[PDB]
């Protein structure tokens, strides 16, 4: 089964960012923080095409559904923590302003839950 992946930002695309959201990141670690989030992405939506701890994760991604979330692929905060070694903390999230400047992802909230939808 496919399914959708974020591709890495390239350099012209790095150039372009505002330098203050750029900072401290240099064009390497962007993409390696990509990297982990399609790996996050990848092993929820094998869990959900799967067929035991991983199957009270099935339960939760389903309960994360929702109106506006509709047939779309997405991640929460705790899916980083869940598959990846990334933390999704401060350095996480000025990331998080990159992806989203250069419309890799979308944050979307509702029921007090911010949802990561891939772009």
């Amino acid at each position: 089964m496919s399914i959708k992946e974020m591709p890495f930002i390239t350099c012209d695309e790095f150039n372009g960012v505002p330098s203050y959201m750029k900072s401290r990141l240099t064009y390497n670690q962007i993409n390696d923080v990509i990297k982990e989030i399609n790996k996050a992405v990848i092993s929820k939506y094998k869990i959900l095409h799967q067929p035991s701890v991983t199957r009270n994760l099935y339960h939760r991604f389903i309960d994360e559904e929702t109106k506006d979330t509709k047939g779309r692929y997405f991640i929460v905060e705790a899916d980083i923590k869940e598959f990846t070694t990334l933390k999704a903390d401060k350095k996480f999230h000025v990331l998080l302003n990159i992806l989203r400047h250069c419309r890799r992802l979308s944050e979307v909230r509702g029921g007090g839950l911010t949802r990561y939808v891939i772009t």
